[PDB]
């Protein structure tokens, strides 16, 4: 599977060896990043003047002389061929000279190539990645090999914008990288170079940035700086801030001055590109001119970024029009998938699906914001470059399977196995779906209706299950010792010990249900309450990041059918049996009462534990945690009270105001016991770790 698959190709069945003795012609005249893989490709054979010819070279080469009218004229447009006389490599420009030879590569298979005519070229001028989001950014290393994945999949744009990195935001956007940094960065821009790949480095200075003098001579002396270290594209985003900086009119004169003064007195700069404050169609002001100002005032080689309809959409023919008419250009796609920087808890490593598939010619621009996982993100990043090179011939299941071949090959259906899921997101304020488990779900959902009924389930739903379960394991073990990508590896291991973790629960759950004895029962009880405990802990022990801590897996269709099937073998235990065996399908070591709130369940979320967010609350009625031991207390936050040690003497605790949000502090105190006496937030925070 050619990857991304090019705009016409023409194949006989026919097979030539790579030729043993080969003639380069264009060696020293064509693209030399080009050249370099062809160099590696052939390193086995030998360069004479006789043998098999082959011509690489740029349109207007002598090489490729022969061949001008079969290269596309298309920028990186490039024209490949393969038959038993000759191999031709010839672009329309240098990149893509190089990206005939990233098809070449996909070509040669145990020394071999098909006979092949292929003329290809993007339909979307610029394709890639931007890294955009909130967290832990990058490292240097996951970075390097993003770049060279982004050459290998005709990507040619990488915007460096990591939120939490301070000489890019708040509050140092106006000084130069220290020594360290920028060394990195100028390898990074190398890198780059070599893999074709255009180094975008944004600033976002808009939460504290003056429309004076001083700031806008700061803001080009910073891209000055940058353009020293290599970087010859440029971004300036004002997206998630508020005040002054969200001026349109400001935003637009700033740009067009950086386009005078620097992008068009240097004389190799290539993009200049702006993310809007409104920029998705949800956060427009419908009765204001934010966007038709932008569209209108800033020059037209300027781009505009673009997140579709919500912060998190998908792309679409009626939500791309909308936007292309009030900014009067093509829209620069920023998509936010699969950035889980607001799920942090959730990996996303589902296929790249719901962008329309036609509006090329309505897109400047197509960019992917990843997660914080790097190699992760590899799987979207590779489905992204598939789609916006090619978007007519856009195959997302075919394209997602390619990728995880491409990224995992030691492990690829293992790795499959896992992603199939660990690609919805759970509930949240953007609203954003995915799909998983979508292949069992109906052997799910048969299984548990029966069940819950008076009825025989079918065997083979049964067995379905038990086969999921099976291979869930087999996958976690297997990729848990992967060593191809250790960087991946070390990326997913939290879930996939989660994983693992929940298919065993699965295993031990069907056990209770085939219910053979009430000792037998009774131990596959004890088992799942273990291994509950075993995942409580992995929840509070990894990834315990400040804004989602822990790990889920599997939460849209396997954790829900696990859950209520041993809710259900539970209360058929207890209604048979006359026991009083818990039902509680997530461990929690905290205990609440309460006579109002009764059946909302404790979290615990780092050193919180906290009740679920109308409710009736009469006279007298109370709310009661108990603890699992003795903490020192830091505060209590309330919006819609007596603590204690040992549940008997008691003390009161004054809340103070401000709107809804009640609170105080504990100054320490040791708290066991907390109580509430006449709900959006019940959060009490202790000493912990
Ligand atoms: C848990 C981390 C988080 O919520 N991050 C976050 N930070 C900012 O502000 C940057 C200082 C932010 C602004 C707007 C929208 C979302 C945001 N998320
Ligand atoms: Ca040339």
């Amino acid at each position: 599977s050619l990857q991304p698959p090019p705009q016409q190709l023409i194949v006989q069945n026919k097979t030539i060896d790579l030729p043993a003795v080969y003639q380069l012609n264009g060696g020293e005249e064509a693209n030399p990043h080009a050249v370099k893989v062809l160099k590696e490709l052939l390193s086995g054979k030998q360069s004479s003047k006789k043998g098999m010819l082959i011509s690489i070279g740029e349109k207007g080469d002598k090489s490729v002389r022969k061949y001008s009218r079969q290269i596309p004229d298309h920028k990186e447009g490039y024209y490949l061929s393969v038959n038993e006389k000759e191999i031709v490599l010839a672009g329309n420009d240098e990149r893509g000279t190089y990206y005939a030879l990233q098809t070449f590569a996909q070509l040669l298979k145990d020394g071999k190539l098909p006979e092949v005519e292929i003329k290809d070229y993007p339909s979307v001028r610029y394709r890639g990645v931007v890294e955009g989001f909130y967290g832990t950014p990058w490292s240097h290393q996951a970075r390097l090999s993003q770049l060279k994945f982004y050459g290998k999949n005709k990507m040619n744009t990488y915007i460096y914008g990591p939120k939490d990195d301070p000489y890019h935001s708040a509050p140092n956007w106006r000084l130069p990288y220290p020594d360290k940094e920028a060394a990195q960065l100028q390898e990074l821009v190398a890198v780059a170079n070599e893999n074709e790949v255009d180094f975008v480095w944004a600033i976002h200075p808009g939460q504290d940035i003056k429309w004076n003098k001083e700031d806008r001579d700061l803001l080009l002396a910073k891209f000055e700086k940058m353009y020293q270290l290599g970087v010859r594209s440029f971004a300036v985003f004002f997206d998630d801030i508020s005040g002054e900086g969200t001026n349109p009119q400001k935003q637009a004169e700033l740009l067009n001055y950086i386009d005078e003064k620097f992008a068009q007195v240097k004389p190799d700069i290539n993009q200049l590109v702006m993310c809007p404050t409104e920029y998705n169609k949800s956060w427009s002001n419908p009765n204001g001119n934010y966007l038709t100002t932008l569209g209108d005032k800033l020059n037209p080689s300027i781009q505009i970024m673009w997140t579709g309809d919500r912060v998190i959409s998908d792309i679409t023919r009626d939500g791309i029009s909308w936007i292309n008419e009030r900014i009067k250009r093509p829209a620069y796609i920023w998509w936010n998938f699969p950035v889980s920087d607001y799920v942090r808890d959730h990996l996303l490593l589902g296929p790249v699906y719901g962008n329309d598939t036609t509006i090329a010619k309505e897109m400047s621009g197509f960019v992917t914001n990843p997660m914080e996982h790097a190699e992760s993100s590899k799987i979207a990043i590779y489905s992204v470059a598939s789609y916006a090179w090619n978007p007519a011939k856009y195959d997302t299941w075919q394209t997602w399977k390619d990728a995880i071949r491409t990224i995992l090959p030691s492990a690829a259906e293992e790795l499959e196995s896992f992603a199939m899921h660990n690609s919805d997101l759970g509930p949240n304020g953007h609203g954003y779906r995915r799909e998983e488990s979508m292949d069992i779900q109906p052997a799910a959902e048969r299984f548990l209706k029966a069940f819950k009924e008076g009825k025989n389930y079918d065997k083979a739903d049964f067995e379905t299950l038990q086969y999921t379960f099976e291979r869930m394991k087999e996958s976690a073990d297997i990729l848990l010792m992967n060593t191809e990508n250790k960087p991946l590896i070390v990326e997913i291991t939290p879930w996939v010990h989660q994983f693992k973790l929940t298919a065993e629960m699965g295993e031990e759950v069907l056990k209770m249900v085939e219910g053979r004895n009430e000792s037998y029962f009774l131990r596959k009880y004890n088992h799942v309450k273990a291994l509950q405990q075993q995942m409580f802990y992995i929840d509070q022990t990894s990834n315990q990041n400040p804004c989602q801590p822990g790990v889920k897996t599997a939460t849209r269709v396997i954790k829900p059918l696990i859950d209520r099937t041993f809710a259900t073998v539970v209360k058929f235990f207890n209604q048979k049996f006359n026991a009083h065996l818990d039902a509680t399908t997530d461990y929690m070591p905290h205990k609440m009462i309460s006579n109002v709130i009764k059946n909302l369940p404790l979290q615990v979320k780092a050193n919180r534990v906290l009740i679920s967010p109308v409710v009736k609350w009469a006279a007298g009625n109370s709310v009661e945690i108990e603890l699992d031991a003795i903490y020192p207390g830091e505060n209590i936050q309330i919006n819609f009270l007596e603590i204690s040690t040992d549940g008997k003497e008691w003390k009161t605790v004054d809340l103070k105001q401000k709107e809804s949000r009640l609170s105080a502090g504990l100054q320490k105190a040791p708290v066991k016991f907390v109580r509430f006496t006449n709900l959006r937030q019940f959060v009490l925070t202790i000493e912990k770790k």
